[PDB]
């Protein structure tokens, strides 16, 4: 029993960090690829754009459909599809054809996140999920640091298009491994299924009404675009307008992710703590008091980055501007996910997560060519003084808005 959970949680955790780092690997080479093949920058966010369209779309009609399907074989599948279009890319030198590729990159990245969730259900008591999703969480922080800082030493010599063009050698063969591993249920072996697990049960019409809904959804919206701004355009701030060199701006990409993986295990520790001293009601959420203090730091960290950083600044005060934004961004993204769970209807549980996982691509569409063509008309500090704004504008909203009903449905 014991050494078939251990293989799978192992295995589940490894392939969802190759997913990320291949959907992220555009932005790790980007420096390069502009040099090499140049490009504005309205055109680099078209290609962004693309792959978050296509993720949203698949998200949601996978998960609607995913009771009908085989988690072994879907994660499989989803790695290859990636991997060969990595392959692809590196060959292709034209736009066009760029941007086409990378929207069927976010299609198959669709696959892997349902199958997920169905393994960790089937195999380990309800009881426990929260902790092992949070643990899965972190594999993607895990890859999204490893990455810049290998792309900025591995380019010494080799090309842009050799170092993305083993990112699909390197997944086809860890899916072929995951279609090995895996297993979708413990009754497949030979071990017994766990044990399986009406009180006014709330009508679909009467879910997208509830008032906390919105405000749960559109506060997801303006943290995870704000962090996909700093996640892509973050380096060419410094490097263009700042002065700094690529090897820097690379760095200071690592920090970003380093700081989210000490924020996410942190905001689950320090949440729970807080809840036990108090108690839950109707009328508000513990969590809130936790969650405005990181929404707090994410926008005083960004405005002392886009004004103190200069040329003559010391790289130690880069990075550590980069590692409290990480765990201050990582962190409500963790909080986010436990506050929809309890707040939701227990009949439709399901339903609501996905709701809020549309508006979640959603804010990341925003992040693509939208910004980039606030940044090219005046400059890249005029658009991210207005991702500036707009976070700082939210975290006040929120605030007023901290007493309101949170039990979504209707209440008697
Ligand atoms: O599904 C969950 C969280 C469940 C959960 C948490 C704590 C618990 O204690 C628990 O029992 C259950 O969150 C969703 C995770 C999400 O799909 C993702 O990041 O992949 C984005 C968005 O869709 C979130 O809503």
């Amino acid at each position: 029993y014991g050494y078939y959970r251990t293989v799978i949680f192992s295995a589940m955790f490894g392939g969802y960090s190759l997913y990320y780092f291949n959907r992220k690997t555009f932005s790790f080479v980007m420096p390069s690829l502009v040099e090499e093949i140049p490009l504005d920058k309205d055109d680099l966010g078209f290609i962004t754009s693309s792959q978050s369209a296509a993720y949203a779309i698949s998200k949601f009609v996978s998960g609607v459909l995913s009771d009908q399907m085989s988690a072994r074989w879907l994660f499989s599948s989803g790695l290859l599809l990636v991997g060969l279009v990595n392959i692809f890319f590196a060959w292709s030198s034209t736009v066009p054809v760029f941007a086409a590729l990378w929207f069927l990159n976010g299609l198959a990245q669709g696959l892997g996140w349902p199958p997920c969730g169905k393994v960790l259900r089937k195999w380990f008591e309800p009881s426990q999920f929260g902790t092992w999703w949070a643990i899965l969480s972190t594999s993607m922080n895990l890859a999204g640091g490893l990455g810049p800082i290998l792309a900025t030493i591995l380019a010494q010599s080799y090309s842009w298009r050799s170092t993305l063009a083993l990112s699909g050698a390197l997944c086809v063969v860890v899916s072929f491994l995951c279609l090995l591993l895996i297993h979708n249920e413990p009754a497949d072996v030979g071990l017994r299924n766990l044990d399986p697990m009406l009180k006014e049960e709330s009508t679909l019409q009467e879910l997208l009404l509830s008032p906390y809904l919105w405000v749960l959804s559109t506060g997801y919206l303006v943290v995870f675009g704000v962090k996909t701004c700093c996640t892509d355009w973050g380096q060419f701030f410094l490097i263009q307008e700042k002065g700094q060199s690529a090897l820097v701006g690379s760095s200071y990409m690592s920090a970003l992710e380093v700081g989210g993986l000490v924020g996410s295990i942190a905001a689950g520790y320090l949440s729970d703590r807080a809840m036990a001293k108090a108690g839950l009601s109707n009328y508000g959420n513990p969590r809130h008091g936790l969650l405005l203090f990181m929404m707090a730091g994410m926008t005083v960290s960004m405005y002392l980055f886009r004004v103190t950083v200069t040329s003559d600044s010391p790289k130690l005060w880069i990075l550590v501007l980069g590692a409290v934004f990480g765990f201050s961004s990582y962190g409500p993204i963790a909080l986010f996910g436990v506050i929809a769970n309890e707040s939701a209807p227990p009949n439709l549980c399901g339903t609501s997560h996905a709701i809020v996982g549309l508006m979640a691509n959603v804010g990341g569409f925003l992040a693509g060519l939208p910004f980039s063509t606030i940044a090219k008309h005046y400059s890249w500090s005029t658009a991210f003084w207005v991702a500036e704004v707009i976070c700082a504008a939210s975290t006040a909203a929120f605030f007023l808005l901290r007493n309101i009903r949170t039990k979504m449905g209707r209440v008697s």
